[PDB]
């Protein structure tokens, strides 16, 4: 008797105001509602200009969200928008309610729908697939269309297997389903970070040109409670989708005359969604078709324009045979782990994801001296994790050669122990990376705590990490909490020094990765911090 | 003291005998002396097949077409020599050592005196059978088409290792493991008290999906699951497995251009030719004269010294063992019912029949014959008994066929031929006669006690012809499979299939509910008249 739908409000709104932000790159707008159709359950809703509300494009969006949600219905704003054929029901909204993001006129204006902040759910199986297309020359477009639609066919036989926990995925009468299969890996699991990697297996008892051979990943989620039978269906559907946007990206360059490109597997989970976005990339095309690319996507998958999303650099990687731009080794945002602090004032932090460099990594001692480097290593983390360069993490011997290119030091100083500062930072960075920096030079410990004022507008506008450089010893330092009526301040400082290759619970425990109160800075020595800018194209 | 091997001295004098039949003029011809291979399970020290050939078959080219037809767990262990003036294939660890005499005497003792570290064994076969149906795809470059398949066969066993074979039922997967990921006592709840013909485990096999004229060979590969077999020990096997049935069809191919019948593809057939305890693993070509056939026929009987009496490698023949393979009349219909049954012990001496067949009882094909069928019914598992053992081809006759022959035979008229009318084993005889020229030899009785009394008769027959024996009296026909006869107590029991009807192919309902089970001494009316029709199976391969 359940005929409620559940839809976050919030997050639709975000869409729409993200779409608004393209009067740079009028007509009507409309958008699809995607969700889960058996819970009734919204959970993708994109809004489009009149122009981009065909067939078309829809597919193209259903083939990238993960295969449990599918099309459940559309909406019309102000009641003039073009609506498509979609699903089973049609949000009516306004341009008044959207703008002022009004939930209060939303629910009385749309019935079956209550409000529901929406929460990611399930894990997420993972596994590489490979498959290869032949295209008759002269008819090459033809071909890739009549190629992925027999591949959906085929999708059936395909059998995807773990085997350090023997589990097998694959057709199966809805006899054999084995009812809380894998529940044991998605009870508490999050679609980001809890992974089941398979082999994607075939029986081997079925089977002037130009031939194409695509590899990439395929993720379908897996939730807690959901059979064997469930998870093929998904296994399935996630393949297709992952073939279908093969072919329109592949299809979508010959229209354009850029050729049949080559592809590349990426997944995402953009700012705020509770599902992953699954995208297939050409990475043949010129570095600048790409980007405009991004743009076309961020205005169909309503994502914001400033900082980029879809870069390649900050896809996920939940494949072991995925392709590293970072070392997989490394531990991915540390300071996200501890939950036990209470804020004692005004909470604010980095926005983004970065990699912790310590000591003892780089198969180097870095006993005293090492304390300077590191926090850069850990900055150039965030610029690579934001999808700003291509460009690996330095090393320290990489660091002082580009010291040296700058004539700065001293030439001796390539693999010189000797030690480098918040100033000598700001240095690397705009040399390798064309990349501005900005200071706060303190006299005192002191002072610094009376300038928390604008460290928090740093992490609120940049927000990328800081080193602070003073008494000998230099830090990193992800966050503030301050306390304009209390005056009482502390900081998130993430000691560069030596705590495990890896091993987050020792960190949280001894004050790494831990907060700190306002008197750790000594009163007596001077401090500097250097404030990483981002450049302004995404 | 230590190294002493096993083996079916026994067998191996059949299988001289096997060879020599050919000939049926021993010291008549001038021939090339006898020579031969000696394969078995070299780990345990087992001879399992010992295989004479003339002089001319002692080759490599020739030995390695007989290794990569036996199974997987067995090997070259070894030659013979006959009176000492055979030629030897240089190969294996020992040389049997054999006579004139002892190969005609079949003394088991003389053998055991000049080879020394033999021990006589009555070897029986172990394990149950994995089945895989594989596929594969050669290209041959018009010209050197006999130069690619060699190769082309060669990188595929390079390749083999890559190969995953699932069991979706159980959940039971074998691939490449590391030697220490290995899953002992991996099948035993399979391979525990089995037999390679009718104990099956079906995988199918899988391949990573990320990894002129064209040829494509399609088929089954069988390899041997034992009890206390390792994940790792299923793994070696199942790999030499499918290597050996490539090379077979590779081998096939090769020589068959240099016969004449150029590039045919090949159909895979699996035998349990008579006294062997290990399959025979053939790769057979589909298109050739039907003289090319005959002979190729002839040959692989020479080869692997088969009897040149009873047929063995007929398609017919060939084992189900995978559910896709290709069947002869296996329709729904399910094949020797008798041996799905372990509720039974014997109360004295059992002979059974010697060969398979298949259970036909009522409205199975397609009309509803009810109460006048039964005597049919029995002549259909008559008939699949010589299209399952190699003595036709021809398929199993409707009720207006068998009807037909009656009057073409000039025995009941041609209103029989329409008819619902009652038949028995005197009408069974002359059909068998008419359609297949065959020869019937009856049991004629006045009672069924009689029946009980002239048991002997019919276990002689099981142990001689093999063949199903229907039995018609008091308004019923049967079929006897088997009996078990204690020749001090008197007591006598009879393995009855009933050609009465029940539902479809299920065992558990024929099993249990009696439809074919043993029965007792006073299954049989005393106050009626008993016949059985006893068919004769001819004399050629």
């Amino acid at each position: 008797v359940n005929e409620l739908w559940f839809i976050d409000a919030q997050a639709m709104f975000q869409n729409y105001a993200n779409l608004r932000s393209f009067s740079k790159s009028n007509t009507t707008i409309g958008g699809f509602v995607f969700g889960r159709k058996a819970r009734k359950q919204v959970i993708h809703v994109l809004f489009a200009y009149a122009e981009d509300l065909t067939e078309s494009n829809r597919q193209f969006l259903e083939s990238s969200l993960s295969a449990d949600i599918e099309l459940v219905g559309n909406l019309n704003i102000d009641g003039q928008s073009q609506i498509l054929p979609g699903g089973q029901f049609t949000l009516q909204l306004t341009s008044r309610m959207l703008e002022n993001r009004s939930i209060s006129e939303f629910l009385d204006m749309n019935v079956m729908f209550n409000n529901e902040h929406v929460l990611m759910e399930g894990a997420s199986c993972v596994s590489r697939v490979g498959y290869e297309w032949s295209l008759r020359a002269g008819r090459e477009q033809e071909d890739v269309k009549s190629a992925a639609e027999r591949l959906s066919m085929a999708s059936f036989r395909f059998t995807y297997l773990n085997a350090e926990h023997g589990l097998v995925i694959r057709e199966q009468k809805p006899e054999a389903a084995q009812q809380k299969y894998l529940d044991k890996f998605s009870k508490g699991a999050v679609p980001y970070k809890d992974v089941i990697e398979f082999t994607a297996m075939q029986s081997l008892t079925r089977d002037h040109f130009t031939r194409l051979v695509t590899i990439g990943e395929v993720v379908f989620p897996a939730f807690f409670g959901d059979s064997s039978l469930d998870l093929y269906k998904r296994s399935r559907e996630a393949f297709n989708r992952r073939a279908n946007n093969t072919m329109m990206v592949t299809v979508n360059g010959i229209r354009a005359g850029r050729g049949v490109t080559t592809t590349t597997s990426a997944t995402y989970l953009p700012p705020g969604w509770v599902s992953l976005l699954h995208l297939q990339l050409p990475t043949k095309w010129t570095d600048n078709e790409q980007r405009n690319y991004r743009i076309r996507l961020h205005k169909l998958f309503n994502l914001p324009s400033s900082k980029p999303v879809l870069r390649l650099s900050q896809a996920l990687a939940l494949h072991s045979e995925s392709a590293r731009l970072t070392n997989k080794k490394l531990i991915r945002e540390p300071h996200l782990s501890i939950t036990n602090y209470q804020p004692v004032g005004e909470i604010t932090t980095v926005n983004g994801p970065y990699n912790y460099h310590h000591y003892m990594q780089d198969g180097i001692d870095d006993s005293g001296w090492g304390s300077a480097y590191r926090s850069f290593q850990t900055i150039w983390s965030w610029f690579i994790l934001n999808g700003y360069t291509d460009k690996p993490v330095p090393s320290h011997r990489e660091i002082q050669q580009a010291l040296v290119d700058i004539q700065d030091k001293q030439a001796k100083f390539v693999g010189s122990r000797q030690w480098i500062g918040s100033t000598e930072i700001s240095f690397v960075l705009n040399e390798l990376l064309k990349l501005e920096c900005r200071f706060i030079a303190t006299n005192s410990g002191a002072e610094v705590v009376e300038r928390v004022r604008e460290l928090a507008r740093h992490f609120e506008t940049s927000g990328t990490p800081v080193m602070i450089g003073g008494n000998m010893l230099a830090h990193t330092i992800l966050g503030v909490d301050f306390n304009d009526t209390t005056g009482e301040t502390k900081f998130l400082v993430l000691d560069p020094h030596y705590t495990g290759s890896e091993d987050i619970k020792t960190i949280t425990s001894k004050g790494w990765c831990a907060w700190k109160p306002a008197s750790f800075w000594s009163k007596d020595h001077f401090y500097n911090m250097v404030l990483p800018q981002p450049p302004s194209d995404a």
